[PDB]
């Protein structure tokens, strides 16, 4: 089997995308965060306090003729942005882009943060790192893609993020019409439960590539590229006015800047960035300081290849019994 779904910017800056997805019987279409940081499926629903919920689509296990209550299992997770969701778990049918799982586990959310309620566009998160770490107690359970696995034609996904357009997830195959040229698989370590592997350098605008190792994680649900401070100074010492604002909580620059691209090592392949994905914007509504994309790592305790980097690249996620990415330009 295979599935394909369709990923769509949430808002005009590309800071998540949301891929719709059936769960139940009749399905619920909620549209969701497709996160490779994380492991757990969560969901506004039915069971979400009342004042948390704000727009969002829900999940009625009550109305779903396939929902099972998993006796007195919870679950509780904390992100990176300080972000967290809590509740009980539900196991029901999910399908993404006409890939059906059976028995998938569907956690509930009693309770969401603030920043889940404020943002109306996303129903929920389906996790796809590794199924290591899941949430759910007292008995963890296993990711979309680790259920689908055995059932699908090759045991990969792909993202395809559009800058500022919509983009692709595919379970199962690899659209050879989708990127250019060819793809480099690096390694992978699951040590950490992450699609952790080490890039080769990195280069600044043309700039000559600087040869060195990078370890860091493909992270479908970060937005920015989280990178050494070493790495970040490089890049920003190259845009005029550029510069970093503990107030502001990152680097800045005039808004009528032209940025560089942002090259990454994969092997001996380079992906690179184009400068406008570097360009979030406006501060502030009407400042003509703006965020840059490209951000320190230092004090995350991981680099984190987030959307910025991935959008550049067509990028594969090979779950086979030895894990790999693929990356290519596109």
């Amino acid at each position: 089997s295979t599935g394909s779904a369709t990923t769509t910017p949430i808002d005009s800056l590309d800071d998540a995308y949301i891929t719709p997805v059936q769960i139940g019987t009749p399905a619920q279409t909620l549209n969701l965060d497709f996160d490779t940081g994380s492991s757990d499926l969560w969901v506004f629903s039915s069971e979400t306090t009342a004042s948390e919920v704000d727009g969002q689509t829900i999940y009625t296990p009550s109305k779903s003729t396939t929902a099972k209550l998993l006796s007195g299992a919870t679950w509780s997770i904390s992100y990176g942005d300080g972000s967290s969701s809590s509740g009980d778990v539900y196991t029901d049918t999910v399908s993404v882009g006409g890939l059906t799982v059976t028995g998938q586990a569907v956690e509930s959310a009693k309770k969401v943060s603030s920043s889940f309620t404020e943002d109306s566009t996303i129903d929920g998160l389906l996790g796809l790192a590794f199924s290591t770490l899941n949430t759910v107690s007292p008995t963890q359970q296993k990711t979309f893609f680790d259920n689908a696995k055995a059932s699908l034609d090759s045991p990969v996904f792909t993202a395809d993020l559009g800058y500022h357009a919509p983009g692709t997830y595919n379970f199962g195959f690899i659209d050879t019409t989708a990127y250019t040229g060819s793809i480099t698989y690096t390694a992978v370590s699951t040590k950490q439960g992450f699609w952790e592997w080490t890039s080769t350098g990195y280069a600044v605008g043309s700039g000559t590539f600087k040869s060195t190792s990078i370890d860091g994680i493909a992270d479908t649900g970060t937005t920015l590229l989280y990178l050494p401070a070493t790495v970040v100074s490089a890049y920003w010492a190259q845009v005029s006015g550029a510069k970093s604002s503990s107030s502001v909580g990152g680097y800045v620059f005039p808004c009528s800047a032209t940025l560089p691209s942002f090259t990454f090592g994969v092997g001996s392949a380079r992906i690179v960035i184009p400068g406008d994905y570097i360009d979030f914007g406006p501060i502030s509504t009407g400042s003509s300081s703006c965020f840059g994309g490209i951000q320190s790592s230092a004090g995350i305790g991981i680099n984190i290849f987030g959307d910025v980097a991935l959008k550049a690249a067509f990028v594969v996620f090979n779950g086979a019994t030895t894990p790999t990415l693929g990356f290519a330009s596109k």
